[PDB]
């Protein structure tokens, strides 16, 4: 109750001076990357590399670029992710928290930079309706939500979960350049879908040939994406916002399941045990900061720590609002990765399907220390306070001095 306020300040992380309030009043551009696994980066398919154009972005001056940074996402899948990047909230550990927590009260980041006068907008190449964004999205504070009746949904240019991401960015170009800014907006990608089905040509890679299809035509898409996304920077370069925003590219879960042991051993060459699954649910962050010396991050980190990590970027102090993450740019920042399930990950030991492993070199840990058993329950608090969070709505009860809940019978997406 102010249980959970007491647990998330004495996890607050300090900024740090060095990316304190380095991109304030800057734009804010999140790029969904669905289903986008980390390994994929640098990645090369028979010789040439799977995604060309997201490789480059990762290796950009101005580009922090993580290398361990782990999705906490559960049966929520997608929602799940938007969840822990809007509240820095985990979902619930069973079901979708949007679909059963849309009449919640949040302080999401569309909120807390709206306090500042920014414009909120999400962009998405399918109805509302799905996953309950149209309801949801009010309570956080979202000013616009462009869903598929603002978009040409022709036969030709729909796949089976909706618009292709090529015309979807293409299409969406006429709305952001008439958006007032400053804002904050995020575009939910949706080709790269599970079974990843792709008529040629949009695809322009050979498939792989491990003999399971989904596995195979996922590098397909996964360009495909890569494209779209190279075409929608070109034309944030033109018109100019790619010098006066943050471009956040981020992957929301995981792209392979574990069903796949054979075909994902062909893939990452070593054999692919329950350690290396866990391994392989690491997702991309690159964070471009114009005007700031980027680099590869190593430190641990998950989808929890984002929001308190832009919040820092943009110059806001967010000492005092209830999030369970910390800014990965903080040096004070720990390295510890919690699963939904559970289950989290160290630089040291790690937890994986209950039991314990060598993070570094993947060999099982016989006996469990008091270490191991300190930040396994350490992990079951966070994951139970968040739940507390959601399941008694604890927000309609607290916020911060100086802010302002959100009204969301004053939102309307339809045009
Ligand atoms: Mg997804």
């Amino acid at each position: 109750v102010t249980e959970v306020l007491n647990y998330t300040k004495s996890k607050y992380a300090a900024p740090n001076p060095e990316y304190f309030g380095k991109a304030k009043g800057k734009n804010v551009i999140y790029i969904h990357l669905e289903s986008f696994q980390q390994f994929l980066v640098n990645y090369k398919l028979n010789g040439e590399e799977v995604t060309p154009f997201i490789n480059s972005f990762f290796k950009d001056q101005n580009t922090l670029s993580f290398t361990n940074f782990f999705h906490q996402t559960g049966q929520g899948k997608t929602a799940d992710s938007e969840m822990l990047l809007e509240n820095s909230l985990y979902g619930l550990p069973q079901g979708s928290a949007f679909t059963t927590k849309g009449q919640n009260t949040y302080e999401s980041a569309s909120a807390i930079l709206g306090q500042q006068g920014y414009t909120s907008a999400v962009f998405h190449g399918n109805y509302k309706s799905f996953w309950n964004r149209d309801e949801i999205y009010k309570q956080f504070g979202y000013d616009n939500f462009f869903d598929a009746s603002y978009y040409d949904m022709n036969e030709a240019d729909v796949s089976n979960y909706g618009l292709k991401d090529k015309p979807f960015f293409k299409e969406s170009e006429e709305y952001l350049s008439s958006l007032q800014q400053p804002f904050y907006t995020k575009f939910i990608t949706l080709t790269n879908h599970f079974p990843y089905p792709i008529d040629e040509k949009d695809a322009s890679i050979a498939p792989a040939t491990t003999g399971d299809s989904s596995v195979d035509t996922y590098f397909q898409t996964a360009r495909y994406l890569d494209e779209s996304v190279k075409s929608f920077v070109d034309y944030l370069k033109k018109s100019g916002l790619y010098d006066n925003s943050v471009i956040i590219m981020y992957g929301d879960h995981y792209g392979i399941s574990d069903n796949h042991e054979e075909a994902m051993t062909k893939i990452l060459g070593k054999d692919y045990n329950t350690f290396e699954n866990a391994q392989a649910q690491r997702v991309p962050l690159m964070i471009h900061v114009p005007g700031v010396q980027g680099g590869v991050q190593e430190q641990y980190g998950g989808q929890v720590d984002l929001l308190p990590t832009l919040l820092h970027l943009l110059g806001v102090d967010n000492k005092e609002y209830l999030q369970f993450g910390t800014d990965l740019l903080s040096k004070d920042h720990k390295q510890l990765v919690p699963f939904r399930n559970g289950d989290y990950i160290t630089p040291t030991y790690s937890m994986i399907g209950g039991n314990m492993y060598n993070q570094q070199t993947g060999e099982p840990i016989a006996t469990e220390t008091k270490e191991m058993k300190e930040t396994k329950e350490k992990v079951a608090k966070e994951l139970e306070l968040s739940d507390s969070v959601l399941q008694g709505d604890l927000l309609r009860f607290y916020a911060p001095d100086g802010f302002k809940k959100v009204d969301p019978s004053k939102y309307n997406y339809n045009k």
